[PDB]
């Protein structure tokens, strides 16, 4: 099964995207936020180590994030065509244990929004929905590590060939033209 990721800042709009591609594609779309989330929510002892780390934009351990992906992607094995995996490399160490672990991905969906618009977008949910870690000094936060940890898994990948670049500053539907365009081109 073909393997894309998709990488972006926080509130870049990697998940709308994902959605789309799912209604159209019939991908499979395994959420790393969501995985970690679900954990938090079952009230394991892990899941409040987790809520800890999350609700201050800190990274979750390697070791915790690439067991869930690969446990998703194996409850999921028998339906699967293409798999999309959201917000799952963050950094390049990420990457590559996930290829040592699992397979190399064919395509980096690269959802790049500018800052300001990642700002703005994660406090209007945040106001709305409320999810904990949309608060004004944790988005703070989750950009900066973006900036840091990331952007070189971006570089990595397009050191490998694999990169196309999303302008997600779009409304929804012209960013999802582009994400289209680079599918059907695989
Ligand atoms: N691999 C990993 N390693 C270690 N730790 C990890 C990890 N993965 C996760 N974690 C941990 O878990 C935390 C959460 O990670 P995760 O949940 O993956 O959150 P994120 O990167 O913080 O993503 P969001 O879901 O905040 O953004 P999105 O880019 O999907 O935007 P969306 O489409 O929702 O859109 C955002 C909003 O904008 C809107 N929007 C989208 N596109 C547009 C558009 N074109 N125009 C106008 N509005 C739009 C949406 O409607 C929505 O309101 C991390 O901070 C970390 O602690």
């Amino acid at each position: 099964a073909k393997i894309i990721f998709v990488v972006g800042g926080p509130g870049s709009g990697k998940g709308t995207q994902c959605e789309k591609i799912v209604a159209k594609y019939g991908y499979t779309h395994l959420s790393s936020g969501d995985l970690l989330r679900a954990e938090v929510s079952s009230g394991s002892e892990r899941g409040k180590q987790l809520q800890a780390i999350m609700q201050k934009g800190e990274l979750v351990p390697l070791d915790t994030v690439l067991d869930m992906i690969k446990d998703a992607m194996i409850a999921k094995a028998d339906v699967s065509k293409g798999y999309l995996i959201d917000g799952y490399p963050r950094e390049v160490k990420q990457g590559e244990e996930f290829e040592k672990k699992i397979g190399k991905p064919c395509l980096l969906l690269y959802i790049d929004a500018k800052g300001e618009t990642m700002v703005k977008r994660l406090m209007k949910r945040g106001e709305t929905s409320g999810r904990a870690d949309d608060n004004e000094e944790t988005i703070k936060k989750r950009l900066d590590l973006y900036y840091k940890a990331t952007e070189p898994v971006i570089a990595f990948y397009e050191g490998r060939g694999i990169v196309r670049k999303i302008d997600s500053e779009l409304p929804v539907d012209e960013v999802f033209k582009q994400v289209s365009t680079a599918i059907d081109a695989l």
